[PDB]
């Protein structure tokens, strides 16, 4: 394959746990390489915010770690969104959505026939997504939750989805070139009971995984959610950003 | 007395920054949130928080009109948890759509209320009846009152002549306006503003606001194309319209 490195451009739509605060979006991040848009995960504002980067046409594919509300709200305006332009503007192909089938509801939901269709992904394999090669990893967490391994020639990114603290997600994050960590919860707080991390577990598999930068994100709705930087640098020398709206890290 | 917010009104789908089908109504303190569309729980923040919503009712279940009801559940979970325990939240819709409805209840945070088309329902200080519009889907209108004002909700239709009665003397009449006078809207279970303009002309409603929207065009042009039937107010919503009565 003949996939360049160095030119993966990510930029953070969405990045609020559970809801979305004024103005913003939950789960959506935008991977670009070579003019090829791939949507990961499709929340709550995500249609809305995606739009300041990219119009719905843009879109060549989307893939979703969970069916939890705040990671697929979107999903139908979105059907919508490709519907209604083929119509008013001018054929579009077929969207395709990859998603797991361990929630059959949630699979059957993604196609929209002739505008989308939903594909299984089989997270025991790699996934070829355009430019992009995709390994899973199943996380802890009230749904069936997968964690992503993104990679175009030598680029690494991991995207945690939602987890508890699993001791696998160290050889899965190995040398990541950009680590996309849920953090829920504040140093002081218990997280594995809900399906999430705190900033300490976070920081540890950081630097037990050798990341070159920790980006924090679905941010919790009390408190400074800065502080979960001040928390995770005490664990962590590498560099931690703290997601907000439009962030674009490039490869 | 009653205010209402336009929260979101893009038809489909939303444009940048914005949402689809939402409008907050208050009265006496009363918050209540009709249609809760994609985009519609962060803009809805702009102007109140999740605990301050007390009920919200809903026309049909495309996703236009209920995207964000899922992550509207989990924030009242979530704040319940963190913030202090808040009440159950109804959520009124009808019940044709079994499993639209069912989706509505996530105990004890939210809880689906049925309404009944052929009935005046009642939310706190709110009076509403319905009209079954004609739409892809089952969906009903709205003539929502409190006090001595009147303000009625088109949500999605064709053009039938139902909606005058319906409508009359409404001191708002909230009417979706996807198509331009030009446009063959019945096909798709909408109206232009041809036909939106001779309901508010015939029903002698007060204020005409078109909502909706198409996303090709100028729809500043709804505006001119309804003048030229209708010569009451006419407004184009858009983010944070407030009227008042
Ligand atoms: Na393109
Ligand atoms: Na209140
Ligand atoms: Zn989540
Ligand atoms: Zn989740
Ligand atoms: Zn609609
Ligand atoms: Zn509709």
């Amino acid at each position: 394959l003949y996939f360049q490195s160095n030119a993966m451009k990510m930029t953070v739509v969405g990045f609020w746990g559970g809801f979305p605060e004024a103005g913003e979006a939950t789960s959506g991040y935008l991977f670009e390489h070579d003019g090829f848009r791939l949507l990961v995960d499709c929340g709550s504002g995500v249609l809305a915010q995606l739009q300041k980067y990219i119009t719905p046409s843009d879109i060549d594919a989307v893939v979703l770690s969970h069916y939890h509300h705040d990671h697929v709200a979107d999903i139908g305006v979105l059907q919508y969104a490709r519907l209604i332009t083929s119509a008013t503007k001018g054929q579009l192909p077929e969207l395709p959505i990859y998603g797991h089938t361990f929630d059959e509801n949630g699979f059957h939901s993604l196609t929209h026939e002739p505008h989308t269709k939903g594909i299984p992904y089989n997270p025991e394999e790699t996934l070829q997504i355009g430019p992009f090669s995709i390994s899973f990893l199943k996380t802890v967490h009230p749904v069936t939750c997968f964690a992503m391994r993104i990679t175009a020639g030598n680029d690494i990114v991991v995207y945690s989805a939602d987890s508890s603290y699993i001791p696998e997600f160290i050889p899965f994050t190995k040398d990541a070139d950009l680590f996309i960590c849920e953090c829920n919860m504040y140093a002081h707080q218990e997280a594995a009971k809900a399906g999430h991390m705190n900033s300490t577990e976070v920081a540890s598999i950081a630097k037990d995984a050798n990341v070159k930068e920790l980006l924090l994100t679905h941010l919790p709705h009390t408190g400074n959610p800065a502080d979960l930087v001040t928390e995770a640098k005490q664990i962590f020398s590498g560099h931690i950003t703290l997601a907000h709206s439009g962030y674009v890290w490039n490869s």
